[PDB]
């Protein structure tokens, strides 16, 4: 997984769990412990978090803000993939595939518009009806 | 580049020049030539070509005309949505390897609401000026 990956998946863990052991990080990967292993030290490098004798590892303020950007750039993607139709089994492979290589202003973009379309249902049923004419 | 990445480029050169020369794929792809060489015995096996200079059989030529048009589809969308121009080739090229086909549909069908109602362009602009707030 990419560092981003592993940010992500802390930060989760952290969330849920209240820690993040260095067997969750490996079993929500699926990789094995060394490769996690590796990554801390880069991400400890780079301080994005610290390691504790009594806590394990702890997010720094700069890995708490980014795990909360992945987090939602995550969610916001399942949403709009989820709102404009798309058969929710593929969404989660679809959005684990694109999260990291989007810019910002592709993000905001989907933001607003995911905005567009929750904000009046009507524009739903539009889209849902076009949906039914690309169907033939 | 992905086996996608040599295709969608192997299509695009032959529909440019007529021809797709293994040192056209490797300017196009950043890659040494040796790198195309091995994907191109690769895409042989597959039956995605054939070299007698490289030839798409049937199955290439569908596949790369797919990747054109997500390629083109995901643009368009981007573009839509209004994100800076300058960003959206970056971005589909990142993203457009990793989408389902159901992904790409809907997608599709997001592009024709807004082509088909010059309106609903406009209300999404409107929504792009609050959220800026
Ligand atoms: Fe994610
Ligand atoms: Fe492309």
């Amino acid at each position: 997984p990419s560092m981003e990956d592993y940010i992500e998946q802390i930060y989760m863990l952290i969330e849920e769990k209240g820690y993040a052991r260095v067997s969750d990080i490996a079993e929500a990967l699926a990789v094995h412990p060394s490769s996690v292993t590796k990554m801390v030290q880069k991400l400890d490098k780079d301080e994005y978090l610290i390691y504790e004798k009594y806590r394990g590892l702890v997010l720094t303020s700069k890995g708490k803000k980014i795990g909360k950007r992945l987090v939602y750039r995550h969610e916001l993607l399942e949403q709009f993939l989820r709102i404009i139709g798309v058969d929710e089994e593929k969404i989660y492979n679809d959005v684990e595939g694109i999260e990291h290589h989007l810019s910002w202003n592709s993000i905001d973009r989907i933001g607003d518009l995911v905005q567009y379309f929750e904000e009046d249902d009507a524009r739903k049923k539009d889209l849902k009806s076009i949906q039914k004419k690309t169907e033939h």
